[PDB]
Formats: structure tokens, C-alpha cells, sequence
């Protein structure tokens, strides 16, 4: 009976709090907390297989919890976030990925980078940009927007597809 625990991770006001929502509840959030971080947890059916997504969706503050912590530990894969009209957000990527590799004491670490709000026209990341930096990393990336829901399933389903091979 197979849970994978996700986690969501990136800049804020990349759209972190809104793809998750996204895939949890099928709507698109216009505002959220920047402070609330919670779990999500929803049943879904992956390539013809049903599964447990537990999605814990960062916040990046200084107030406490265990679920935080049970999870930034074992978590199985996370969901690198930037946003496509959000240089500054693409150039804090590599602190992300390499505050999970400390986390869990490897460089073989289930991983996809999403780049958000692919809605928008004002953009400045470009897509050749975005995965030149994922085949660097050695991982998927995918190009989402939480407001249409492009890429959103994919994103997800993807990365948990990443922590099956892993697992071999
Ligand atoms: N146009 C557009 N706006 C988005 C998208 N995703 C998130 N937003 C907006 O970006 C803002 C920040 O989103 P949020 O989920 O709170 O970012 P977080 O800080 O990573 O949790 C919110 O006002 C969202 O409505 C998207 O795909 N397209
Ligand atoms: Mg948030």
C-alpha cells in the first residue's frame, strides 16, 4: 500500500501553495498564506495505479512543527519551484537542491524542477534556460501553470514516477 511523501520546495510567491492546491482540490488559489505550511493528501491513479499522495507544500519559516521536520527528512521526492516571469527565483534554484541533498546525506534524491506560471507572458526564464539546468542536475523539469493546470499532473506524477525508479 504505497504513500508517497512529497515535498514542495522554492522561492516564495513562485506558486508553491497554488500547485499543490491545484492537484489536491482543482482550483486555483489567487492568494495564500506565505506562512502556512501544511500537508495535503489525496488518493490518485498514476499510470493505472492508485497511490497515497502526501504533498507537505513548504513555507520556508521560522516557526516550528514536526511535520516540517518528519518530512524534509523523509520526503521522498521534491518539487524544485521557480517561476517563468521570476529571475531571481530560477537564480535561488541551486540553494534548494542543495539544501535537500544535505537533508537527506545524498546526491541520489528523487527530483523534478518546476518552472511555474507558464500562463504569463511577461516571461524571462526561458525554456532553454530552465533545462540546461536540469540536465545538469540530472532530472526532469516540466513547465506548469497553476492557474490553467498545465503540467500540473505531470509535475507530480512524474516526480513520483522518479522516486519508482529510485527505489530499484
Ligand atoms: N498567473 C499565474 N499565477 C499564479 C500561478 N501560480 C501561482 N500564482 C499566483 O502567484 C502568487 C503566489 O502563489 P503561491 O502559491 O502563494 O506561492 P508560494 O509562495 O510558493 O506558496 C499567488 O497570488 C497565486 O495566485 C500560475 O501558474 N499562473
Ligand atoms: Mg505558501
Amino acid at each position: 500500500m504505497t504513500e508517497y511523501k512529497l515535498v514542495v520546495v522554492g522561492a516564495v510567491g513562485v506558486g508553491k501553495s497554488a500547485l499543490t492546491i491545484q492537484l489536491i482540490q482543482n482550483h486555483f488559489v489567487d492568494e495564500y498564506d506565505p506562512t502556512i505550511e501544511d500537508s495535503y493528501r489525496k488518493q490518485v491513479v498514476i499510470d493505472g495505479e492508485t497511490c497515497l499522495l502526501d504533498i507537505l507544500d513548504t513555507a520556508g519559516q521560522e516557526e516550528y512543527s514536526a511535520m516540517r521536520d518528519q518530512y524534509m527528512r523523509t520526503g521522498e521526492g521534491f518539487l524544485c519551484v521557480f517561476a517563468i516571469n521570476n529571475t531571481k527565483s530560477f537564480e535561488d534554484i541551486h540553494h534548494y537542491r542543495e539544501q535537500i541533498k544535505r537533508v537527506k546525506d545524498s546526491e541520489d534524491v528523487p527530483m523534478v524542477l518546476v518552472g511555474n506560471k507558464c500562463d504569463l507572458p511577461s516571461r524571462t526564464v526561458d525554456t532553454k534556460q530552465a533545462q540546461d539546468l536540469a540536465r545538469s542536475y540530472g532530472i526532469p523539469f516540466i513547465e506548469t501553470s497553476a492557474k490553467t493546470r498545465q503540467g500540473v499532473d505531470d509535475a507530480f506524477y512524474t516526480l513520483v514516477r522518479e522516486i519508482r525508479k529510485h527505489k530499484e
